[PDB]
């Protein structure tokens, strides 16, 4: 079983079987990959879509008539598979002129750029029909702290999402934009490096509700941060729009491995929660096949990702209808959880000395948790012991 | 030099130099502190003020005439000092009933009795004169991921903060509420764990202007962030309202050294910051004495949290007077990054054939940033090279 | 099925199942086991055996007296039960007088009297029967640069293990001694903090053959190393005496999780090397139930470390016996790692066109190591979907 | 003042003012350097000398005919300017064919090459009079379980040293090696991954004489550990052969900053232990200038490196030559410390009563450390307000 169909909203972006294999240390290993090839082998494994950047799909320095081309090949292939484009993004760190960001750069004359390259592809991203324009600040950061005041560089960041929120308004476009924290590399810090940040500085824009967050798995994990939890209080603010999923073992450079591999037991509670949730939008795959890998461990790799997601969605389905879990739910007051505090009001809490002066605060301390045994039948439910 | 006054506005907590020693393999190395002598001892050193827990200052149990005996005793030094307190805060972390948090206990009456808890100490807080209350929420979390459904727990959270804020605006009382996060330890993952996260939360209470952050060094570090970026988006928020300050060896348990300990460059650009942007509130260390150490060690260590603040604040303002450190800001156009972007505007940028048609990518992109220069002037500065 | 019998060599220490709960932030939760209650209860569960540190056993500051007393109960009770001590250990850690280490503390008496601690509980083990005594040096570091020369300090670590071995040699002992690392937490940073700096330490003292390693999975782990990487060069240089299970979530402070939580799929690499690779030693839990459980909580906790022990054996040996794994094991060349590189000798090697002149560089790089689908084959066997 | 000199024996990698800026998200910012400039801008600064790959000198591919004009040409700069190479390495890590590893790749006629392409460079480093040959295997590794099998890896790497060490033995060469060790980047975890493991593995070397460390203040940061701690032990092992400066903020990818950034006061304590230890090998800098940088940031930060080794000498000298830092060191017995436990041997403190039976345990734990002032005083002298 475990195949995937393009009914469970897999996609991948352009440059994740495309990545070649260059890291800091080395050349790359791989060939580059035609994008209209990309998007056929894609849909053959049971893709639902493709991302990309700008740059991915149009060579940096395209001439106008040259970017029709490469626009018109790739809708054919989009046409031809049934494939999808949910979500856009722009490249604004891979050239040079990005060295210092682009919305933060100190240099204006280059803030200025990176906007007008944004907005170029915002109107393709709308006519091949994106519902989310995800913005990842990769240069947006510092390595040294007086190169970048920060207030500064959050009124440059805030200056640059209101004009782009101003464009669509002012176009009639049906798009949304998710920023997409990390917290380091390739700047030794990075702007808005948690999902929190990135939710605290939505809350200062012009027009909040047009951003949400596209969170990654293992950016949260570069942080040692529970990338569950994280989803959580985006979920619970109303901000999950987009959401990337990789592995990462810990805290160290981002390894961008296939879903499911790093930490398996985040992966479980994470499908868990998307699932109960109800996270409808794209399941997207950001991750690099390992540069080890020839053209057919890239597919296999990818191949693994919707794999892995399937199984764990099957092993959170039977763990939360598993009735002796609902009994233990139950037994470590999870219902008491989502029952409110004070219902009766204030005053009512004030008056009530069942709460403060007759509350038997040894009997309470006294009552356990339960929570081994639930984790155990978790456990025994993900390696399919029960 | 670089004696302190009490203007300087040195605070410390009364479980600060009160601590024991006692950590989770050993012992107790150190005598309880009577919290009338600690006051004595701090006032004479220099310090403007103290913070305590209710738990520090009234023992838990405490009949309301031992209350009543406790707190005059300690007004009684208060006066005889001049010494101030500014902040105060609720024990919700060492009892046992607490032991799956307070305010977002599984347990609902836990959840009560934490509110009542509370609101017993502000009235107390007031009483003394404190302007900010503290929330650390060190029980609310989880070690499994199944304990803990944290929407429902940040609903619990949310109704929490609601009642209190309710409770001091019927009061009327002149006092707002300051949330300190921290990633971990004791839970294994705590909610609310980095500045960002708090400030994204703060944003859905219903009196989000009653509600602010008290970020401490060490913890924002235990997750690998940057503690001067986080202090400045929380400044450009508005919501620096109390701060925590030690120091921190990166990634591990909660080490709470004396400021100045840690991460000692991190340590002056904080220093940088918070003296340039003009906090004007309490610089309160949150620290430990090493339980190496007897109480001439606890004094000398507390003197030196306030003499590593003196002196890199004496090096932080000669790095910002020195014309040449102002010729390098400019080389590295600090001044270009307060500029705006498009204060011309949308319509204005689109037509700006120099921010993309004609746009010298080649010659922008080679232009040095001279960040190294200006950060060797900073060494220089902070090493009394310059 | 996963019942554990005495058979699967399973033992917990006295300190692990009897934690009361007490960490740096709370007070106890639970209330403190008899060691006899403990004996019986693991030996109903299926355990092995038991381990203890002296001050576990006889409260510190007993007489010889009360001191036969409790030896004889515990005697009592393994003779009753069946159950085996096959390890034993010493606390130099929770006594005030070792707040600054015991083997290499500044004061001389205080690493005198640590010494004699030490050998007075040796005896004790030896009449016990137990083969490996661990010393775990918890105590043994610093917190700051200049409070400790660690050259010095390594002297005075290799003169008390030298003399731990005379003593042993010239009693006639048959104990070996287990050098547990740790690599901070409680001290700021502490000496040997890795399997591999205890290692090369080993080979230093006048007796190595008397000395090897006890890792714990969740040490290596606070400092973001591979924990199976580190046992199999344990095993490698022939020094895996006997071996600490649990599990952490990645850098911070220690959590002795069970084992099987944490980094799942570590445990899954390390069972499979320990029983690929033969280990007869005990499989020794050094876990702490959560502080959250009541004493049910404990012993599911406990039986859970075994459970998940055994699981994980299965999946690891399904993982082998698979012939399609075999299949990928060698189209990714695992058979030819475990080829000499050069059985031909250095100047066949220096002779060989075909090793350098003649080499094809591009042929041998363009061939893929599959890896990606040999590392799914063993995600299908953990999560049973084969 | 702080001008270096060739005495003070500062040396740079060609890799490092000669790095291009590109990054695994990024383009180049910088053109490449010829190395005869880099040889004479560096002379120009003050430096002792450089060291190389052998594909930095001699692009990868060159015919004979080429590498004697590349080598001839280098020799003239070498001449011309003064300096030395004392050091040399081989780039196992670069060329596709190397990307499951050189000494310990799955394909057996990839290891031969490896050591064929070493082998090559070793008799070039003699030829250019370096005394020590670093070896950095940073492909040695594995990003998932099953593609290493980590114990046939050390038997292939145990071969291919001993090979090394058999090639230089026969032609009666007069060169050590040095292993450097990294605990991951850019595989997922890399073998040896500290200086504990790569010190403990020299150990099972046929001829561990010839063998020692090359640790690199960033690596060991990577794993959270302190890096004077790490310097100490290969100190007191006799295995300090060469050593890598620069910084590193914490645990993240290798930074690589200017030495003096990142941890300054683990740099602080680095060159106190160097000198006081009369290391008298090469400060060799590892380093990358950001890519933020132009030609005129390179040379900026190279000076950098050194300027901030010389302030560092001195306020480490300043420090232990003063009188009250002496009396300090012993209030805190680092004098007692560095005498023998028991210089009576084993018998004598078996006999003593003072050591245990009449020991006052309670006034030996009363006695302060004084560890505090110590570090206080240590901070003065670092930031010159003493
Ligand atoms: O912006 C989309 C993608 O851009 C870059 O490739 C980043 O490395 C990745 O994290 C991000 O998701
Ligand atoms: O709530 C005030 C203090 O409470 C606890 O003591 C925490 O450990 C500390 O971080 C916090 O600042
Ligand atoms: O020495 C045996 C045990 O001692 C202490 O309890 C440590 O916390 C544990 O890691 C160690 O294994
Ligand atoms: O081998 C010498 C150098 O090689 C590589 O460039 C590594 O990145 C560096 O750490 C090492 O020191
Ligand atoms: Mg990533
Ligand atoms: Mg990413
Ligand atoms: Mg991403
Ligand atoms: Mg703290
Ligand atoms: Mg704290
Ligand atoms: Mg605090
Ligand atoms: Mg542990
Ligand atoms: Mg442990
Ligand atoms: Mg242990
Ligand atoms: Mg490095
Ligand atoms: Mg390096
Ligand atoms: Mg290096």
């Amino acid at each position: 079983n475990y195949q995937p169909t393009p009914e469970d909203r897999f996609t991948f972006g352009l440059w994740t079987v495309g990545w070649q294999g260059r890291d800091p240390f080395g050349d790359a290993t791989r060939r580059a990959l035609d994008p209209v090839e990309s998007v056929r082998r894609l849909a053959e494994l049971g893709a639902h879509g493709v991302t990309f950047h700008d740059d991915d799909l149009i060579p940096f320095g395209s001439s106008d008539s040259e970017r029709e081309e490469h626009v018109k090949r790739f809708r054919q292939a989009l046409d031809d598979t049934g494939m999808k484009v949910p979500m856009a993004t722009t490249n604004l760190f891979t050239h040079p002129v990005f060295k210092d960001g682009g919305f933060t750069a100190n240099d204006r004359d280059v803030r200025r750029y990176a906007l007008r390259k944004t907005i170029r592809n915002i109107d393709l991203a709308v006519e091949l029909g994106a519902e989310t324009y995800v913005a990842w600040g990769g240069r947006e950061g510092a390595e040294s702290g007086g190169a970048k005041d920060v207030r500064d560089a959050l009124d440059r960041m805030k200056e640059a999402f209101d004009l782009l929120g101003e464009y669509v308004t002012s176009q009639g476009y049906d798009i949304r934009f998710a920023i997409e924290p990390k917290p380091n590399e390739p700047r030794g810090d990075i702007l808005l490096p948690t999902v929190g940040h990135a939710l605290a500085f939505i809350e200062r824009l012009e027009r909040p509700e047009l951003y949400g967050v596209n969170p990654e798995v293992g950016h949260e994990q570069m942080a040692g941060l529970n990338f569950p939890h994280g989803i959580a209080q985006a979920l619970w603010a109303g901000k999950l729009f987009h959401i990337d999923l990789n592995g990462q073992n810990g805290i160290k450079y981002d390894q961008d491995l296939r879903f499911g591999a790093g930490d398996l037991r985040a992966a479980f509670w994470l499908v868990d929660l998307l699932e109960s949730a109800g996270y409808s939008g794209p399941r997207h795959f950001d991750f690099k096949p390992p540069r080890t890998e020839d053209f057919d461990g890239v597919w296999a790799s990818a191949a693994g990702c919707m794999r892995n997601y399937l199984i764990l969605k099957e092993r959170a389905a039977a763990f939360r209808a598993d009735p002796e879990v609902q009994e233990a739910l139950r037994a470590s007051r999870l219902d008491e959880l989502a029952r409110p505090t004070a219902a009766d009001g204030l005053q009512a809490l004030l008056d009530d000395r069942s709460a403060f002066e007759e509350f038997d605060v040894d009997a309470a301390a006294a009552r356990g948790m339960a929570f081994e045994r639930l984790d155990q039948l978790a456990m025994d439910h993900l390696l399919g012991a029960r």
